[PDB]
């Protein structure tokens, strides 16, 4: 069983810039980034907790509001100050609207989307699954701009030659669902290039003998190391029955911009908002 | 103290399965078990008799040479009342459901038929039932009604008395951004107060009372959903594969909304996942 979270604990000095570093449930993370010196931080925030930032690895901006928590973040990110872009403790789209204005140095003509890896212990190496709350009805050039963050990603975190499934609920190619028709536009874009199958029903992706009697025996079959979802409501029930059914462990970030930007859930475990950290400081070294 | 809708003791019956194409182990392995726990008797329309099913007094073998035949005659059984429980065997699925679909074959009324799966999951504390999985592909508000009317069916038959729906989607408010939460909003407002539907709602509000109380929903029904009504065909899929192959479930699935409950499993789900859709059929007829 390989995993992409093991035992041996991330490090860094890469800076963190967090926009609007208050509440616990943003604070929650850094303290415990802190512990492993995962990294340095810039926190823009309100109200300064004096314990956390007594930390020579931790420096405060104080800003009085959501909006000025985000420029101040973006701008070092912009002045390249900063390495990882962090969400705190305000609106995605107080944020977002910073994060596309391209004179703020972080987008491209690449579409920004959601990626996670998730150690599932019943799945025999990491998984890396997109988009799961980002794009929402994704056709089939921006699932083509999708595959390819994921495939920038695989390479940054050391996963050679990533089989690719492009997810549906049939293999076989219909009218009748849409989705299996921009599955296959996605493979006959790719296909010469890389390994890329699809239409697949998830079972085909990740397990050989359930796409053998099927009868694909296709050497990708069963082998998947991303999964591109067809569309947000898939990516996002999958994640989440990895989650909270199957016990894995997860990192999520926002790629294709020139830094790796963190949104947490609300409600995503300290564990794995932490797991978010250590995606991020994988991808920028 | 987890509750689980699949028993440790078999479940048994003199129900009678009509089996539309009773050839190929694929198919037959699962009414081996089902005789070997006595869950019901057969009615085999086949081409190729299998001399230790047919040595049962439970089987009946009827000699039928095409697909069609083999359809037409489980339907007949059906239709004359000889038979409870309709199974698709070893025939292209659209050659039964040809057949199934015209209102003048009497199998159906005016009601949507639609697929649904129940899952015993070693980490959720009681069965949930996913749909539709497998059947209904872009289904809008009307078809969704009409979903959760076979899922409201389905749960009260089996004794989930007031069942807790929740119509999933990606996010918790509704928003034109995403279609599926304005659906699920009419869904939810289509049903009389009685009915405990609720939504739009992600998965993690929906299965876990912790995640729901985290994003500030406080409602009694978070977080304790039986039913999860899937906003289209790829997320049940996806939601019924994962439990299946990540999760370790066991799950049994039937087509609903005719006038009796239909067996159509995949050529690759196991032996026991097969068996609990027959038990599941078995728990639609008693
Ligand atoms: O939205 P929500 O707050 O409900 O997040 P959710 O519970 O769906 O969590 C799913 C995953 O998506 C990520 N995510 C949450 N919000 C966003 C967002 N606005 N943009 C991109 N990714 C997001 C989370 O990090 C999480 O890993
Ligand atoms: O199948 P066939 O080859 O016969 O084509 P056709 O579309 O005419 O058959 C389907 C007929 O049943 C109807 N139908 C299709 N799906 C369903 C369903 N899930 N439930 C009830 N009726 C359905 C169609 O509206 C149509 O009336």
């Amino acid at each position: 069983k390989s995993r992409f979270f093991s035992d041996v604990a991330e490090t860094s000095s890469f800076v963190f810039a967090v926009a609007g570093a208050d509440d616990e449930v943003v604070l929650e993370t850094i303290r415990l980034a802190l512990k492993q010196k995962l990294g340095k931080f810039l926190l823009f925030g309100k109200k300064e907790d004096k314990t956390l930032t007594a930390n020579e690895s931790v420096t405060w901006i104080q800003t009085d509001t959501a909006e000025a928590a985000a420029q101040g973040a973006i701008l070092a990110v912009k002045n390249k100050e900063a390495d990882i872009l962090v969400k705190g403790f305000i609106p995605t789209a107080t944020l977002m609207h910073h994060v596309l204005k391209k004179e703020n140095g972080l987008r491209t003509d690449q579409l920004l989307s959601q990626i996670a890896i998730f150690d599932i212990p019943t799945y025999h190496k990491p998984l890396l699954i997109t988009d799961c709350a980002m794009n929402v009805a994704p056709k089939t050039k921006e699932k083509i701009a999708i595959t390819e963050n994921a495939l920038a990603v695989a390479h940054q975190i050391g996963i050679t030659n990533p089989k690719i499934a492009l997810l549906s609920a049939v293999e076989e190619v219909t009218a009748k669902m849409p989705s299996t028709l921009e599955a296959q536009e996605v493979v006959q874009h790719f296909g010469n290039q890389i390994s890329v199958s699809g239409p697949l029903a998830l079972d085909v992706a990740i397990s050989k003998e359930a796409a053998l009697h099927k009868g694909i025996t296709d050497s990708s079959a069963g082998e998947a190391d991303i999964l591109i979802a067809p569309n947000i409501e898939t990516g996002n029930a999958l994640y989440k029955s990895l989650v909270y059914f199957a016990g894995a462990k997860v990192g999520s970030a926002v790629v294709g911009a020139k830094v790796p930007i963190v949104i947490s859930s609300r409600n995503d475990s300290p564990e794995n908002k932490l797991a978010s950290f250590i995606l991020t400081v994988r991808l920028v070294e």
